[PDB]
């Protein structure tokens, strides 16, 4: 019946707290799909998803300006993938999972893959690959800085073969993938995992 | 001092014990590389790996027989990768990680990648992807059957950016990923993880019980 716990992981504090991601001070992480889509129409991007809420309610400036900024940005060659020329709707450039686009205090990250068949989806290995690559990026780049994340993949993402996986189990995977990442960093990022305040019932923080 | 432990993981008992993989009853898993190389000459495969030690002392029949058997075997379309024609020494057909070739009571699996200098290596994402794919296969194909494994990657394999990762850390990751796999299988394989008897010094079986809950 508690709402926050601080965890000593590899000699660094990881906070898990009930609350609202959008209210956190510092960097806040928003999961986009692999095309960094921005069309919120409840089929590509759901109005209910954090991706949709951020664009609809919190993105400063227009969605058009954001597309241009992302379009004209230059990512490492490790992060640009094949262009899906034959797509019905949405952007065409694909990005490697974990790629980050910075937008003010928001870290927009290529999280889920998309296709008309499985819509937003990831294999369990893709999910683990995302976490490792993502944690490695934030720990090298945002060392000693605050980074707040939700429970990645607990929304409408179908993790293939894991339709029913629980929020707590995804939280556990997030935690031990973070442990692995920060093994190689003296000063990692200052991570906070936010559980939507109306969902601390779904999770017993003493289990952790 | 403690040499064996039984853990309930997702409602199934997993055994971690000191011993000898080759003395294990039931299926034994041998880590081959992504080409299923069989040439044990300390250039491709080394004599001191379980890969080379299985070929040298435990393989039934000649290495030629095994090569031909693997080449003729019908692998899944997704298990078959592209063919590296530039390779100057060894087999050329790449296989996706976790691919399994069953050989009597041995499960030969494509574990490590070989770079241009025949160095065994994996990235941490590759390693995790191998474990999930491999656990998924054996829990599907060998449900309720004994499957014994060593601590994958604790040999010469370099896990990129984790050169000094401890055997105990690899063990927990193996347990974490196996737990995830059997969230999908109500009747998983009966897993035994074998720590080489002379390496039990490096592993404290008490620091491992939390992994059975995914922590
Ligand atoms: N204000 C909040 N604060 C904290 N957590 C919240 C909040 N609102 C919701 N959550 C919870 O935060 C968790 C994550 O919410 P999401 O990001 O939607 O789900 P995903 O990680 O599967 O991303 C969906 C993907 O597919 C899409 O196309 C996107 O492009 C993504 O790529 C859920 O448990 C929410 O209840
Ligand atoms: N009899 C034994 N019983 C149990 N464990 C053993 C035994 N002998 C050694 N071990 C331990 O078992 C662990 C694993 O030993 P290995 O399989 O060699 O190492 P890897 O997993 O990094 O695979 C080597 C890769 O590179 C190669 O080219 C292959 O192709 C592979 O792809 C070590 O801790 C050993 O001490």
């Amino acid at each position: 019946n508690l709402s926050e716990i601080n965890l000593d992981v590899e000699g660094s504090i990881v906070t898990v707290k009930a609350g609202d991601l959008f209210r956190q001070d510092g960097f806040k992480v928003i999961a986009f799909n692999e095309y960094f889509d921005t069309q919120v129409d409840d089929v590509i991007i759901s109005h209910n998803s954090l991706n949709g809420l951020y664009i609809d309610n919190y993105l400063a400036g227009s969605v058009s300006d954001l597309d241009h900024r992302i379009s004209n940005h230059q990512f490492e060659e490790d992060e640009l993938l094949e262009v899906n020329h034959k797509r019905k709707v949405g952007k065409t450039q694909k990005y490697s999972l974990g790629t980050i686009f910075v937008n003010n205090d928001y870290l927009l990250t290529a999280f889920s893959k998309f296709d008309d068949k499985n819509r937003a989806f990831l294999t369990m290995p893709d999910y683990l690959a995302f976490l490792i690559n993502f944690w490695d990026k934030v720990n090298r780049i945002y060392a000693q800085k605050s980074v707040s994340v939700p429970i990645f993949g607990s929304g409408i993402t179908r993790i293939k073969e894991h339709k029913n996986i629980s929020d707590e189990d995804l939280l556990k995977i997030m935690l031990w993938t973070f442990r692995i990442s920060e093994m190689r960093f003296k000063f990692p990022a200052k991570l906070t995992i936010v559980i939507h305040k109306d969902k601390i019932d779904k999770i017993n923080l003493l289990d952790i």
